[PDB]
């Protein structure tokens, strides 16, 4: 019996500015019911798609 | 009298997997003395710079 752990932006990801060319900007997140389980309340035809 | 209160790689800042052709890795951070005070040390002629 024991308990264990596994900024605040959001699921996008670690936000860069790109400055090669007209700026971009890039995020590249991970999303999915790993990290945000809440989303298996969305599975259309019984599989987890996001809304 | 009370306290102040003041996982990502210093130097590097942040990652990013920009993974168009052709794939390429990017890093953006910040190595100001604000963050890096320890590193206002490494100084020329009075003047910090990093080795």
């Amino acid at each position: 019996l024991f308990i264990d752990d596994d900024t605040v932006h959001p699921l996008l990801g670690s936000h860069v500015r790109l400055t090669e060319e007209p700026e971009r900007h890039v995020w590249q997140g991970d999303v999915g019911t790993s990290v945000l389980s809440w989303l298996s309340d969305h599975q259309v035809h019984n599989v987890a798609a996001l809304p």
